[PDB]
């Protein structure tokens, strides 16, 4: 299983665990991922989804270049249609959760690794975490939600600007733009703000949570609906270029 | 008596809230005669500015008394509750809506949806000693009187959620670091210079090109506004329901 | 004589603006001229990015001078001020949505409608010496130009309206905090080398892939603008037949 679940105290626990692809985002950690956010979801019982990865050296790798470059080779855009379809639900997924949602950013987390996760309520990353946005180089557009959540987020100006260094960037760096809201020491002061943190959730109501959630979003679900259709769209057409299959062989 | 007065001095209209039982507290008695003031002054074409304040040194407004609320999750059907909510969500647009330039005077604490409303004005100024607290989260309730609307336009999404789920009370700068309240003056002394000031500006201007202004830059949001009113509406009314709010309100 | 010119290097288009007769002022010439640049640039498949700057250290652009919008003014038909709407509104419209990196380059002053143009640019970047001008407030008018779209959503909505309230020349520290500009430049040879290396980095992505990941980014937006452009130009035209206008501007 792609990724493992655990209620504690009311509050379920995703963690990545696919050291194949060190974390990676393919069609199968997608399929269950979207099983486990899913399952949180429809729990009633519970306050909080907290996601998170078992491995010490990194959060998420993102997509791979190797998987990207099968879906550069591929004619037919299924490959690319049907990873795009699971990892698209798994971010409306998050965004639309009636849970308090929480990702604990430990390692490294490139492209739709970190993007992903910008779905979530709060951003929580450990001091050593680094970033990356590289579709500029990469000669493709930005997917999983991130052409919605980054200016919304950070600005379009900021934006722009960020996708065109495309440099790795510290959580110093993420935390001044915004895109995450604080940053742990280590792993100790990271496992004790966790705590407090559920420990506050905990004391309200959980259908009250839900129902604050779903006003503060407003008609933003629908809006992120259509950008993640758009950004499929998008992708898949610059999918079929022979520029993006020659960038991604050189990667 | 009336719990809000009104007076026009030099082409501003000053909305005065002045209950002192319930420390401001908003309920359909003074929401309704806010609402009055409100429009009145929208509808004054020699003014080009509103000014809401309080008339008590120890508080701008209290917002929804606790034990008023707990009235209303007793109650047997939701007459009361809507009622109250359609008053005071009318106060919120009315705010929002006017052609004048509108100013809040946040003099002493106002809590909830007491500071909440005044999010619809152009600007907010606060006294150093004013504190401020959201606290819907250990009420058990949604937000708001706009709330839902405001907040997250003002001050973020993920900063909105951390405000209500930490729900203490906080400061004037630290409502000014939000951009909750656009400026802080230290004493009512100073507060009454800077208005005078900031009126005096505001005089230089043309009054419809102001309304032109605010409208423009206003676009489709009061609609959306209107529309999310209507929902937290729905949400509260829904949640008050619940024998949760009840036996939280009790406790409180 | 021509008053924009324009050049392509290093797969970059130059629109230059050369107008010393107006100081770089917006009327419906330099506007059509300005156009056709920007026009030119966004059909143009061998280059990654347009570049807005200005030939005379001096200033920028000295924005609607206010000589020509007294005569529009003093006109008893709408027809001249629809015409250089028309024409500067699609200036703004267009490097919104040009599929290019929009990049413009503050060197002097930018007043009014000659900074908020290049609002709609993916970065303004200026000279530490770079002023800035909004003064709709004294001139009785609205904002224009795009201004009631870019400015609240660059600086938001409080801090815009004390902006147009104060109407003071402000600094390119002042425009880089609010967030009207993202960069400063020291001198114009640090600016040609800033401009060289971020060129550079432009140049190191794929055109359509830019063109794509700026259309998703804007979403809705550019439907957006193009309403609120005739929202503005819509009001702006009312408030022109009003003899305050008229008596403003003779005043300025």
């Amino acid at each position: 299983s792609y990724v493992h679940t655990e209620i504690q105290n009311d509050a379920l626990y995703i963690t990545l665990d696919y050291p194949e692809k060190k974390n990676g985002l393919d069609a199968e950690l997608g399929t269950s991922l979207l099983e486990a956010i899913r399952a949180g979801n429809n729990e009633t019982s519970i306050h909080s989804i907290i996601l998170q990865s078992k491995h010490r050296a990194y959060f998420s790798s993102g997509p791979r270049l190797e998987d990207l470059l099968i879906c550069a080779s591929d004619q037919s855009d299924v490959r690319l249609r049907e990873v795009l379809h699971v990892l698209n639900h798994c971010v409306l997924e998050i965004f639309t959760s009636p849970k308090v949602t929480v990702a604990l950013i430990n390692g490294y987390a490139y492209g739709g690794g970190f993007n992903m996760m910008l779905a979530c309520d709060r951003r929580i990353a450990l001091r050593r975490a680094k970033f990356l946005e590289n579709f500029h180089k990469m000669g493709i557009s930005p997917d999983l939600g991130a052409s919605y959540f980054l200016p919304r987020i950070i600005g379009y100006e900021q934006t722009m600007n960020l996708l065109l260094e495309g440099k790795l960037f510290t959580s110093e760096e993420a935390l001044r733009l915004g895109l995450i809201q604080e940053i742990c020491e280590n792993k100790q002061e990271l496992q004790e703000r966790v705590k407090n943190y559920l420990k506050a959730v905990s004391e309200g109501y959980v259908p009250a949570i839900a129902a604050t959630k779903k006003l503060l979003k407003g008609k933003a679900a629908e809006e992120l609906k259509q950008q993640l259709e758009q950004e499929t769209e998008e992708l898949v057409a610059l999918f079929k270029q022979t520029e993006i299959k020659k960038r991604l062989e050189a990667l």
